[PDB]
């Protein structure tokens, strides 16, 4: 099925490597998901793993790895969930963010586990559409490098509502391949890999 033998590698950090996701259905959320698995060669203390944004506004969805933590942003710069669980080097580990505007519930899983949570972040935002959606790198270049990502990615869904911890784990299960978003589907959303990125 889509999307199932395939992954996009990073090879090195540059000022060009990014990847760009253009999904047909707009990305007006007021609630979402946005799962990933990683496999990261070397991490700084911003990698981005995918990020959304507009020109108002560059940080309106994020999720990165630090040194020692991994950091989901919603709706701002400002708005930052940390988790200190750290990504191991060469691993494959699949990581979802969800996050609700109704009480600013965010929420960051590691491997189908709760890794941190907290309320009260971006309550009433609504994340609005026609932004630049990419993984890998935030928008406009060329790039810092480093903030960009260099290793392995896959697996890149998202979906307009908060999945629970039954749909997360199996996400992240032997039938992730099949399990994909209806924003985002990985598979089926065109993901075009650029500056040296490209699929594996």
């Amino acid at each position: 099925l889509e999307g199932c033998e395939t992954a996009i590698l990073f090879p090195m950090r540059s000022k060009k490597i990014f990847g760009s996701v253009h999904p047909v259905r707009p990305m007006r959320l007021e609630s979402f998901s946005a799962c990933i698995w990683v496999k990261a060669t070397d991490v700084l203390n911003k990698t981005i793993l995918f990020s959304y944004g507009t020109k108002r506004n560059p940080y309106e969805i994020q999720l990165y790895l630090s040194y020692q933590s991994i950091v989901f942003v919603v709706g701002g710069e400002e708005n930052k969930l940390v988790a200190e669980a750290m990504v191991s080097l060469g691993r494959w580990t699949h990581l979802c963010g969800t996050w609700n505007s109704e009480e600013g519930l965010t929420s960051l899983w590691v491997n189908g586990e709760l890794a941190a949570t907290t309320v009260e972040m971006a309550t009433g935002h609504i994340v609005p559409e026609g932004g630049i959606l990419q993984i890998g790198q935030e928008k406009n270049g060329g790039f810092d490098e480093t903030l960009a990502f260099s290793g392995r990615l896959t697996g890149f869904n998202i979906w307009d509502s908060v999945l629970s911890n039954e749909e997360i784990r199996e996400t992240g299960g032997a039938e992730s391949c099949h399990i994909r978003g209806n924003i985002v589907g990985w598979g089926v959303t065109e993901i075009q890999p650029h500056g040296g990125a490209q699929y594996v």
